[PDB]
């Protein structure tokens, strides 16, 4: 249900047009988008590959564990729900633990702030991020 057009519209609209943010709002920008991933799954590898440009290793962490709150697997992929609220608290299967690792290990943890022009249409990431499978 989460796509990259529905988080251009309701998380980053107010920012487009920005030269700079201030820390403040780059922080507003986590939240809202942490929000929505609470609330909704991931459609789309085109969608997660994207989302990876405004998440640390740390945010990831914290959005796992809030999803487990909401009894749904870490892996904003997946629709379905962990498998028992080791790693089998945190997600459905093995297989989902490994693909969310594989992820997480691939974010950068250079501070969202400092990471120049993340709110434009028009950033580059520094490598394209890989999805298991
Ligand atoms: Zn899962």
């Amino acid at each position: 249900m989460a796509t990259i057009e529905e988080i251009k519209e309701v998380v980053l609209k107010p920012y487009t047009n920005h030269r700079q943010l201030t820390i403040r709002e780059v922080e507003t920008i986590s939240i809202n988008l942490i929000d929505l991933l609470i609330t909704k799954d991931v459609k789309d590898a085109r969608t997660m590959k994207y989302i990876s440009r405004f998440l640390t290793k740390q945010d990831y962490a914290d959005l796992v564990q809030e999803r487990n709150l909401v009894k749904r697997c870490g892996y904003p992929l997946c629709s379905k729900s962990q498998a028992r609220v080791a790693y089998l608290t945190e997600y459905c299967t093995k297989a989902h633990f490994r693909c969310s690792q594989f992820y997480q290990f691939q974010l950068s943890d250079e501070a969202l702030f400092a990471r120049v022009g993340v709110h434009l249409d028009d950033y580059e990431p520094p490598s394209e991020i890989q999805l298991l499978e």
